[PDB]
Order: C-alpha cells, then structure tokens, then sequence
C-alpha cells in the first residue's frame, strides 16, 4: 500500500529473457500452427469464435514495440495462444497435439527463467 513497499525482483532483464524465450518458442518444430496469425478470410468460423487471436510473429511484435507492461502480461498472451488452439482445435489432431506440446515448453521455460 501507500510507502509500504515489497522488496521488489530486478525487472531489468525481463524483456531481453522474454524474447529469448520467444525465440525458443518460434524455433521449436511444432511452433508451425502458431508463428502467423490465422487467415480469417480462409479458415471458416474462425473470426466469429476466437474473439482474441493471438500468434507468436503478433507477440514479438508487441513485445519489441513495448506493448507489454510486465512479464505477466506477455506470459498472458502466449498462454491465449494456446487456449485459441484448444478452443478451436480437437485434441485428436496435429494442431490439437502442437497446441499441448507448445504450452509444456513454454511452461517449463517460464519457471526456469523465472521462479529463481
Ligand atoms: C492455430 C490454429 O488453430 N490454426 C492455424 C492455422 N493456420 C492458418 O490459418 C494459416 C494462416 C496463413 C497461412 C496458412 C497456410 F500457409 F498454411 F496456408 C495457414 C496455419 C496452418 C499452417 O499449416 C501453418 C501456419 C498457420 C498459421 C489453422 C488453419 C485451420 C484451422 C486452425 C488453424
């Protein structure tokens, strides 16, 4: 609250390990679901029920341009891609199989570059 402060971790780091991470993101092979945005004039129904769509090519341009306010904020719109790929992907598929694998890798990269 007002001057009572939490010790608070050093941030400055934070946007260069984002991208890192965000590297190993785009270079992994099942990244290719996700490294541009889906075609809404070519992919059928996808407009309407994916109210937020998100891809990694979109994330990296957000997070060179400052459009993230914190760390949270990118781990936020990583995770909507994945959530996209559920909600629009049956698990029995390539893609389905892609959007799992993605959402581990990233998961265990967070939290080792993260969590001390
Ligand atoms: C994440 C997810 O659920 N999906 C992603 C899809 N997808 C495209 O919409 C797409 C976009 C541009 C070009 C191409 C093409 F060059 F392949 F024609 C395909 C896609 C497909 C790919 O093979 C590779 C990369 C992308 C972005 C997609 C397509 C249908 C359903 C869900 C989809």
């Amino acid at each position: 609250s007002m001057s009572v402060k939490k010790p608070k971790r050093d941030d400055s780091k934070d946007l260069a390990l984002c991208s890192m991470i965000l590297t190993e993101m785009e270079t992994h092979e099942d990244a290719w679901p996700f490294l541009l945005p889906v075609n809404l004039k070519l992919v059928p129904g996808y407009k309407k029920v994916i109210k937020k769509p998100m891809d990694f090519s979109t994330i990296r341009e957000k997070l060179s341009s400052g459009q993230y306010p914190n760390l949270e904020t990118f781990a936020l719109d990583v995770r909507l891609v994945f959530d996209n790929c559920e909600t629009f992907n049956e698990d029995d598929s390539d893609i389905g199989r892609a959007g799992h694998n993605m959402r581990k890798y990233f998961e265990k990269k967070w939290t080792d570059t993260f969590k001390v």
